[PDB]
């Protein structure tokens, strides 16, 4: 038997007068036949995108802002800006569907004491349940410089994360620069979904675990899309390295290194989500990793079509049952797992 | 429920008089404790790991040039000396154990042309089983330029290695030039088989798959290590991907794009190894897709140890049997997949 009350929460938006923005969008991960509904969802957080959620058994919705969107803003004033627009408009935006839509903080990543500060006004003045940043923050009077935030000057960061008690969604975003260039320009097609996008993501969660973030931060959340971006099915061979090559040649430089197994930070301080991955062969490979209570289904919207993330997970019950370890875990995948992360109410069909 | 006359076929080395940058590869990649051993293992085909290999049960070791080898040679006339150098020095150490030792060619990989002939002579002349590259050559100040193998200069390539009937394996390599500086200097690390390794040659592959080469050259045959570099987690998601978006939008452009779905490659046209990938659950996962009958096992000496690629093989034959499907596929990963492919003959223990 299938559920109502799911929480999706990779659902992403634009600013409505950024629309031209969306098309180059458009061209890089949208068919033809799919640009109508496209440019529909990408804009209006309230549109048919809500009464497709309603239809297919979504209770909860969390928004966040689409890729790069202020990562890709290489300008720190103007980024700052920007993020703090795109927070003002969701808030209102939702503000007429709080049983059934939240939030995460768009941010600028440029300095770590700003974004501190935006994280905690998106929190604790409009009710945000997190972060969703897309990956690197691209700076420079060029766009070349890469900001990483696995650095120790970020600690700042993180630590205000832990004192809101609220997670961090770390999304992918397309190539730029030399990058964008030297390794895709021959092949275009890959940039997104394909191998792009889990490449960076998986560099970057990784870059957090060996610098030792989750160390100096054991209640530290942090969310990946995409069943985990690549990790889970090396899950084997990252740690075995670890231990045969990168844990004593850290030591005996003196280096930072991550002091936990690799599955203990997968199974404490990150969650996966089901975003544009609905396959039930890939959930349980992660499920008999990480446990079913670390995985939440979510769709992808408005790159992924929400009858289709929900028709695999409703249209499949029983099977995805059998796989995941029974009907609790199912519906812990669908929902509970999420109300409890977020410590969401009662909201639309949660019961 | 062991076996011996195992193929082992992702193994490395290095010509002797370029001992001095091994120190550099090894500061990447082996622990303190474990230089002593890499060094005499990188440095001699025929030293301790070939009694290793003996001990362990390893039929036929094909030895291949380490990473990047050639592929970091920026220039390209010092590169093809330098290929055709190793090519001819491993053609001579394996001369002496014809029973259980072959090569993959090592390739500059420059020039299309110059490459075909030189797997042209190591397969007809020297008896070689196919081409080893260590994934995008390099060039111009400090590597920047990178060069795939994925564009359509390359067809003269693919067309050599189906004339010559023989495979091409596909190895990672470090990043280099501004890539390793822009995305790596804060996460060191992280170079190598944490993740960089992979990220590069799924690029790759990926990309002589999108660019159809294999639709070109569907009787052309590649080989993967690591049990496919992150590609087999993702064969649903990638697909889906192809057919949602990436299928119909290069068709509305007249743009080249796969003909056929993704596993269609990986059940037709790329075989998959185990090397540094000793784990039991994510072979299981890899044979349910591709099937056991595409997967070998290898060890990826120097840089891991044999004693521990073929302890896990070895010593969980139980298990291992029951993950894959029961005693001829766990015969076929051990050996008979690899004996098929490479159209090996009778060999050291091959009939165990
Ligand atoms: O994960 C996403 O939001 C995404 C963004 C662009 C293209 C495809 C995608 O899945
Ligand atoms: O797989 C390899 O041969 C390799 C090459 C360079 C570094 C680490 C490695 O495992
Ligand atoms: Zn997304
Ligand atoms: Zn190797």
């Amino acid at each position: 038997g299938s559920m109502r009350g799911k929480v999706s929460l990779e659902e992403a938006f634009e600013l409505p007068k950024f629309a031209a923005q969306t098309k180059e969008k458009a061209e890089l991960y949208i068919a033809p036949n799919n640009r109508d509904r496209y440019f529909e969802e990408i804009l209006n957080p309230c549109g048919n995108r809500l009464e497709l959620s309603n239809k297919h058994g979504i209770g909860y919705t969390i928004y966040s802002i689409y890729s790069p969107g202020p990562q890709g803003w290489t300008e720190r004033a103007e980024c700052e800006e920007y993020a703090r627009e795109c927070n003002d408009y969701i808030s209102g935006e939702i503000a007429n569907h709080k049983d059934r839509m939240g939030a995460f903080a768009a941010l600028s990543m440029h300095d770590p004491k700003q974004a501190s500060e935006e994280l905690t006004r998106c929190v604790k003045e409009l009710g945000f349940l997190g972060a969703l940043v897309n990956d690197v923050q691209h700076a420079g009077p060029e766009g070349e410089t890469h900001i990483f935030y696995d650095q120790p000057e970020w600690d700042i960061f993180w630590q205000t994360c832990v004192d809101l008690d609220v997670p961090f969604y770390l999304h992918p975003e397309p190539p730029f620069g030399s990058y964008l260039r030297n390794q895709y320009e021959g092949r275009k097609y890959l940039i997104g979904p394909p191998v792009s996008f889990a490449n960076g993501v998986s560099l970057h969660v990784l870059g957090m675990i060996v610098n030792g973030v989750f160390d100096r931060f054991p209640k530290l959340k942090v969310i990946l899309g995409h069943l985990g971006e690549h990790i889970p099915g090396d899950f084997w061979r990252i740690e075995h390295w670890f231990e045969h090559c990168s844990r004593p040649l850290a030591k005996s430089r003196g280096d930072v290194f991550a002091e936990k197994p690799l599955l203990h930070y997968f199974r404490n301080n990150i969650w996966l989500t089901t975003s544009g991955n609905f396959s039930t062969e890939t959930l349980k490979f992660c499920v008999e990793h990480v446990g079913a209570e670390r995985i939440l289904f979510s769709v992808d919207s408005p790159y992924e079509h929400i009858d289709v993330g929900c028709g695999w997970y409703d249209d499949n019950a029983k099977a995805i049952m059998e796989a995941v370890g029974g009907e609790k875990a199912y519906k812990d995948i669908g929902r509970d797992n999420a109300k409890k992360l977020f410590k969401l109410g009662k909201f639309y069909d949660s019961e």
